[PDB]
């Protein structure tokens, strides 16, 4: 199943270390997200808000990137990978109505998206899924996951994306930081 | 809403004149298709299938390919656009796993899709849905609507996509032609 659900609550087996409502609406602060494998229409029992996704398809990456991604990237949950960041993004209807060689060059070429990321591989694994095609508020949900000696390092690379060209078509952000139980 | 159903059964606003089963397993003859521009939980009853999809960005065409399109193509529902066909496609995983450039390279550098289909504007109005992220048995449903002159120049257009380097990915296609009620 490419579906995946983030119920914020009371049970789950993450527990949230803090919400950081960056850009936009936040969200509710809760003490656990509970993380399922398939869509969930029946909203859980004492859950502030559900993000889903589905994961896809490659849109940007090519060849010569997705070798360097896979000689390199690590797989989820290594057993030291307890701390994680899930951080869902909306960008404006102004880059979703540009072309697809527009949307590659501010991607790659002017912010270096994947250059920049390499850098923090392999302390850092990521899932990537995407929302807008459902109708969600935010447009993708990102997930990451490491060991504690790689979370000012994380830091450093939020910084630096922020930084970007591509952040500036970024309109709501949130990072909900966690910790496996 | 960005999403759309079509309904095979014994009512809709289109009459069903001919299926073609192309490629793979077929859909079953119906006498009309009902379309609806929302999500379907509830099968109708005397109804065969239900194809949805949903409405999305642009994944391969540039600035200038939009350019070039937007200067000629026609809107949906002309009075004179009485015939329609609505194409389901499934690719193999094989084009799936293919990166980014790879498939823009096939999509146009080597099967010239916008450059062939631009040769049949303005007498064929399109929309394309996309499903594979959905769960669906296929990957996209195209739709094309034009009045019945048109009809030998979509009948050439549709033997000469399937003559591309992009069809070879094709596991799964169904035609099924259309007369608006
Ligand atoms: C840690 C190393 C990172 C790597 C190696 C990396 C790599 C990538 C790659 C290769 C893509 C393109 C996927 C495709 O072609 O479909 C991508 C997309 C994305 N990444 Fe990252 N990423 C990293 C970190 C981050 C971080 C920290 C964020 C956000 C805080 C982020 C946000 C995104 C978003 C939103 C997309 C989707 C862009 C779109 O489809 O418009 N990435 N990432
Ligand atoms: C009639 C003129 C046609 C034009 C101008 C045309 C144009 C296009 C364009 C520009 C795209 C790319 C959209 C994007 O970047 O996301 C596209 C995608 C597509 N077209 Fe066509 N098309 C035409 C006819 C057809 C026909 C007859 C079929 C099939 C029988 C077809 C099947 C597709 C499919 C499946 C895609 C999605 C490709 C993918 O993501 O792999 N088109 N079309
Ligand atoms: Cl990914
Ligand atoms: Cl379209």
């Amino acid at each position: 199943n490419n579906r995946y659900s983030f119920i914020g609550g009371r049970t789950g087996q993450w527990q949230v270390v803090k919400i950081r409502n960056v850009l936009g609406p936040g969200l509710q602060l809760v003490e656990k997200v509970n993380i399922l494998n398939g869509a969930v229409a029946e909203i859980p029992l004492d859950s502030a808000w559900r993000l889903q996704g589905f994961a896809s398809n490659i849109r940007y990456a090519i060849r010569t990137e997705l070798e360097a991604l896979q000689a390199v990237q690590p797989m989820l949950n290594r057993a030291e990978a307890i701390l994680a960041v899930l951080i869902p993004i909306k960008k404006s209807a102004q880059w979703w109505e540009m072309a697809q060689d527009e949307r590659r060059d501010i991607f790659e070429r002017e912010s270096h998206h994947t250059a920049v990321g390499l850098e923090y591989l392999p302390g850092v694994a990521r899932r990537l899924l995407h929302c807008r095609d459902l109708g969600e508020e935010f447009d993708f949900l990102t997930w990451f996951e490491f060991a504690p000696e790689h979370s000012s390092a994380f830091n450093e690379l939020l910084l630096r994306m922020r930084a970007s060209k591509e952040w500036e078509y970024v309109e709501r952000e949130v990072e909900v930081w966690l910790k496996r139980l």
